[PDB]
């Protein structure tokens, strides 16, 4: 039992590798193309672009605010029943430093707006809001999977693990490629996602 | 995490792992070292974990000497392991109420520092194959339904269950429901480069 998929996909395995593939895909395009330089900074609005962008081919959620109510491990994300209040909410928290983009950060994953690839596509845009703010962005290979799942579980009541691994992983170099191109397949081996290399369109 | 190979990179790690363990995995069925060790033991789920993991990690087969926890919930004390394993050893398991109770405080006892899941998996199966003469198609199963019923069972094993029985197969000596499930136990978590079958 798995996702519904545009594809008609019925097995798990095959689902994860083929998103990953035309999701990935999308990602190297959408950095390639300087589309990802267009997108509004630290808003749902450029959330929500960068979600429709990875998953369009493959999921007809994307991009949208989710209509039913989604939870991982024993929390639940903020209730549809008020779940549009809270994403104008997050768009006017401040972006001003680290312990403020990172307080954003954990609230947007609280919102957690669509129906799956939450995590991917706000760690993109989290390393934009810190991009505009910082001149910093993230390595995620300096920060170890199983250590973030465990910060991220803890975040919605002490987002301090978060924070000492964003900070001790920020780097100045904001217009490499070989960082977000590496951080791609990070950000998806913590969800699962280990077939591809992004490398490769 | 300290491994044999001397692995620095997680996701070079995590390959290599993968590489090595399924391979394993193919050759632990393959070869039918899977049915001559024991159903419902420590001694069987040991065995099975060091078949995995011996190639990679010091510590396969061998129960943990540090304490494990998973968001806030606490896995069996150390100095408590010894004792737990052989209680663990004496519960019975005659229908799924029963195996699935068995397998529910196996986890709660996780006795190795790494790999659980997948070795505690291929123990529940030959539990399941003996006494009921069913076997799990593990696709039947979301990873997330899965992994949320398994944090949920130390309080209530009704959806983990639930699970298991709606995933039950009478196809106990089909090759492609083992492999299959093996793909999916290593998905589980997070590893999906490899199908076992073409190693
Ligand atoms: N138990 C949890 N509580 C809060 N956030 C979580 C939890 N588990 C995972 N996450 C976050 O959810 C992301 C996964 O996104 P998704 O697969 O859409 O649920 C991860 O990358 C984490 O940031
Ligand atoms: N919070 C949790 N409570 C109980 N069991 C869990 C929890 N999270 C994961 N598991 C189990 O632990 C396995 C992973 O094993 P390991 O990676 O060795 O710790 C999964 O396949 C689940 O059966
Ligand atoms: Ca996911
Ligand atoms: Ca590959
Ligand atoms: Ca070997
Ligand atoms: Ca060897
Ligand atoms: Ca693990
Ligand atoms: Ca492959
Ligand atoms: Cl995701
Ligand atoms: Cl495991």
């Amino acid at each position: 039992h798995m996702l519904e998929n545009k594809l008609g996909i019925i097995n798990q395995l095959e689902l994860n590798r083929v998103e990953e593939r035309v999701s990935k895909e999308n990602a190297k395009r959408l950095y390639d193309s300087g589309d990802i330089d267009r997108i509004e900074v630290g808003t749902f609005k450029g959330l929500s672009y960068i979600h429709n962008y990875l998953f369009e081919d493959i999921y007809e959620f994307a991009g949208k605010v989710r209509s039913q109510n989604i939870s991982k491990g024993n929390f639940r994300f903020a209730p549809v029943m008020y779940l549009e209040i809270a994403l104008e909410h997050i768009d006017k928290m401040p972006q001003r430093n680290l312990d403020e983009i990172v307080a954003k950060y954990v609230e947007m994953n609280i919102a957690h707006p669509f129906r799956e690839g939450n995590g991917r596509a706000t760690r993109i845009w989290l390393d934009l809001i810190l991009k505009k703010e910082l001149k910093r962005v993230v390595d995620w290979n300096l920060i170890n999977k199983e250590d973030y799942l465990s910060a991220m579980e803890r975040s919605p009541v002490k987002d301090l693990e978060i924070k000492y691994l964003i900070s001790n992983a920020l780097t100045d170099k904001i217009n490499d490629r070989e960082i977000f191109m590496k951080g791609i397949d990070i950000s998806y081996y913590y969800e699962g996602y280990t077939e591809y290399n992004v490398d490769e369109l």
